[PDB]
């Protein structure tokens, strides 16, 4: 019952959805911290801040007292940190009464580090979720406030899960802001042994390997989806892959052969297993159906040929 006087620091829309719930459950968000304006676009969180009415704070970095006293002067009782980009320095970690609360997108240890949705979808894992924590000095070290889960469909892309998150994680953020208002929080120490720490994503990585497996390949065709997409080097043309499904039938055909080329799909011989890729988009073009490709970039996909 206690309305504690939030700062609010996020900048990206995933961090807009976690504001915007807060203002609706009439919460205190006494300031917002958001990244500087970006080549010159102003963040998702900077424009609902705005169309609320609230302050705004763009500090380009918080090493500078004059920047970590910003925090001070807002006399907050707890700094909500959603897909913030900067590192806060222990002191304004200490700033707020209640310290400063973290929405991570992963089920916390898995997954420490910037690309946990990306990656849990990526290993393969049955599911993903949200952890609350109290923030502390390292990589997403803090204590678990709360955690909520949410399962991995064969259909999702980090696109689909980002949503599914940006729902689960207002709903958590509010009761966890309930618990520390009420003093019924139950900090849960995170177990060292279980983190593993979600990289960053590369259009390096992104190029598809074919002696990998179907199943690997086409979890990475959705992980990577939307950024920065799977792709192969067709004639030196770059060509993104948007969908493809798995056929789980031995080949003994090379990598990279294509067996079959149809309205059905482009089916490519993997590591372990067929990839039938669905949709195809070559450099600066559409996004094509492999019937669409056959008529378009025919040369490209004949069966008994190696991609790559």
């Amino acid at each position: 019952s206690e309305s504690l006087r939030i700062i609010f620091a996020g900048t990206p829309d995933f961090a807009a959805r976690h504001l915007d719930a807060l203002l609706s459950s009439g919460h205190n968000v006494v300031g917002v911290f958001t990244q500087p304006d970006r080549p010159l676009m102003p963040s998702p969180v900077k424009v609902l801040a705005e169309e609320k009415g609230l302050p705004v704070f763009q500090p380009v970095s918080l090493r500078p007292q004059e920047n970590q006293q910003l925090v001070a002067e807002l006399q907050a009782d707890v700094m909500v940190v959603v897909a913030y980009g900067l590192i806060l320095p222990k002191a304004v970690l200490e700033m707020p009464r209640l310290g400063c609360i973290n929405v991570h997108g992963s089920l916390l240890p898995r997954w420490r580090g910037a690309a946990p949705i990306q990656r849990s979808l990526w290993a393969g894992d049955a599911e993903t979720g949200v952890t609350i924590m109290q923030m502390d000095v390292g990589l997403d070290t803090g204590d678990m406030l709360y955690k909520l889960s949410c399962p991995i469909t064969a259909e999702d892309t980090s696109g689909t899960l980002y949503d599914k998150l940006a729902e689960l994680g207002p709903q958590g953020l509010i009761t966890t802001l309930k618990q520390l208002a009420d003093g019924t929080a139950k900090p849960e120490v995170q177990d060292e042994t279980l983190v593993t720490y979600a990289e960053k994503l590369s259009k390096e990585e992104a190029r598809i390997d074919w002696s990998l497996s179907a199943a690997q390949l086409e979890r990475c065709i959705r992980a990577f989806n939307p950024w920065p997409m799977s792709w192969l080097e067709i004639e030196g043309q770059p060509v993104k892959v948007w969908k493809a499904s798995v056929i789980d039938t031995a080949t003994n055909a090379a990598p990279g052969t294509i067996l079959e080329a149809n309205k059905q799909g482009i089916q490519v011989a993997t590591g372990d297993g067929i990839l039938n890729l669905l949709s195809l988009q070559p450099a600066g073009k559409k996004a094509m159906s492999a019937q669409d490709l056959l008529n378009s970039r025919r040369e490209w996909f004949v069966p008994g040929n190696r991609l790559v």
